[PDB]
């Protein structure tokens, strides 16, 4: 499969994420994800076909993962924004008022700024500390995809927010949503992984 940040992949063939970004581990290809999308040794498939298992996660505390690939998978350094993408450069820490960018399998491509950090969520499974919040909109599925700045960098993979009845906050004013992320850089530092660019 093509590994894009925001695809649809699924976890036991029971439930939904969306891909973060292509990353690599050595030789092995992966892509970074939120932890409470799958637990360690879960299968991951996109098109309803094996493409790999959860090799490490955090959550709550912190919200990652990553998945390792097989090797016959494609890694792109992409996110899908429509019938185009965004290709990614790198990455870096965003700032309050920052205009970034998320991508998933829910809502798709929605902008917004970041409105602050060092958030914690106080999800029902646990807290999860150190999070960047932003106003772009989201929704259930949306979780483990990409935030990016339109210029391709790299921020952050999306843990949460607050889902209305209708299961996304897009619905709301602008001003009343809370969309979290995962900040990026500590994902790869802690398992040793290479953001894939571009």
């Amino acid at each position: 499969a093509n590994i894009v940040g925001g695809i649809e992949y699924s976890i036991n063939n029971a439930s939904l994420c969306s891909v973060g970004f292509s990353v690599t581990r050595g030789a092995t290809k992966g892509f970074v994800t939120a932890g409470h999308c799958g637990t360690v040794n879960a299968t991951a498939r996109i098109g309803g076909a094996v493409v790999g298992t959860f090799a490490a996660r955090v959550f709550p505390g912190n919200d990652r993962a990553w998945v390792s690939l097989t090797s016959a998978q494609t890694l792109l350094p992409r996110v899908a924004n429509g019938s185009s993408f965004v290709t990614v450069r790198g990455s870096t820490e965003a700032a309050v008022g920052a205009a970034v960018c998320r991508s998933g399998r829910t809502t798709g491509y929605q902008c917004g700024t970041i409105t602050a950090k060092n958030v914690t969520a106080n999800y029902a499974e646990g807290a999860v500390r150190g999070l960047i919040q932003g106003n772009a909109c989201m929704g259930r599925g949306d979780s483990g995809g990409s935030l990016i700045t339109s210029a391709g960098q790299a921020i952050g993979v999306m843990s949460g927010g607050n889902v209305q009845s209708n299961g996304n906050n897009c619905g709301i004013p602008a001003s009343q949503r809370s969309s979290l992320f995962e900040r990026l850089q500590p994902i790869l530092s802690q398992y040793g992984l290479s953001l894939v660019t571009g």
